[PDB]
């Protein structure tokens, strides 16, 4: 049905900062020991209203790096396969990007 | 003329849309907040300013004025408040400055 | 050499034909504005600043100095004021922190 | 093995970005009597964790301007066949490139 989102490149610089504090979002928020990272940001959509409204799927995974991620480097998707675990993401981040301004204001994970 | 298109990608075109909306609807006499189906078209002229011409279709929303940000805002369903509009915005700026002005509209039903 | 080639739409690219026009027209004793009529090539070297090497073809506009708080330039009609220039600018600049400036500039007519 | 940097598009401001900060800090910190400069931006990998982390390759060579560049001759890469001189780099750049913020977290340079 109709709605005012429209696809918008994941190139967009933007689109990357508003995945880069949707993750630092969801890690702080996340009952999980480790901290998970982007395995694939899978498309992106904008809303313009008062504010910018992107709305993002991406693939996640858990890492090796316990929380709190601190200065730790070259976090790898997990190997042992009982810790092992991806999952499909929507996240909604409000911004005014140009203000460095962003608010996540949804987020939504499933297994895959 | 000195109008040249530029990408409809570009973030400044997209303030520029922003921009121009919110001024839109703060100076519109309509009850319900109006929202951009599709950004059609933009050019960039060069001078003292950059000047980006938008061609934007809007459409009437479920939204009541000011926009309350947690609502869900889609075009109307009810065919007496159905409204559809092709608009030409003309957004001056100093993009780099975070400085956008509103020069020109004109809106068409459609 | 060390300059690469850059698409003419990256917004980089457009603030430095911005800043090299406003710097072209302030040095300029011509009473009418130049406006860009395309941006042909743009190039970037890397070395301690950003250097963006714009070739653009510019031509004298029907308004005269200094722009109105309007805008309605076009390129001139009248056979006499009538010219057109190929110009090359270098730009040099640290984008991010809005510092430019106007390194050299080349003009030929048509 | 598997990890979080994905390939992005060469034509990225922020890559521009991170390799003018990579070069000044290569620039300063060689033992050259010479300035290298860019040849071409070969490829770059973004990480998004707590900073974006751009893992870039770029072909440098030794220019004909000695050190620091405080009289701004123009620059080309050297003619003299002893001091030609063309190496493939890796740089890691650390950064919150909306903040100006840039980090060199590695550097490795090879002759080619
Ligand atoms: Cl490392
Ligand atoms: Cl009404
Ligand atoms: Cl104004
Ligand atoms: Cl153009
Ligand atoms: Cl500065
Ligand atoms: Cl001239
Ligand atoms: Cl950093
Ligand atoms: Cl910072
Ligand atoms: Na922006
Ligand atoms: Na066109
Ligand atoms: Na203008
Ligand atoms: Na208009
Ligand atoms: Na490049
Ligand atoms: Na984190």
């Amino acid at each position: 049905a109709q709605n005012y989102f429209g696809s918008i490149n994941i190139s967009n610089a933007n689109v990357k900062q508003a995945v880069w504090f949707a993750m630092k979002e969801y890690n702080k928020e996340s009952e999980d020991k480790y901290v998970f990272l982007v395995d694939k940001i899978l498309h992106a959509k904008l809303q313009i209203t008062d504010r910018m409204e992107y709305q993002i799927d991406v693939q996640i995974s858990r890492s090796n790096c316990k929380k709190p991620l601190n200065n730790t480097e070259n976090c790898i998707p997990q190997k042992k396969p009982e810790l092992e675990k991806k999952m499909s993401c929507s996240f909604l981040v409000g911004a005014l990007p140009w203000n460095g301004e962003f608010n996540l204001l949804s987020k939504e994970c499933k297994d895959v």
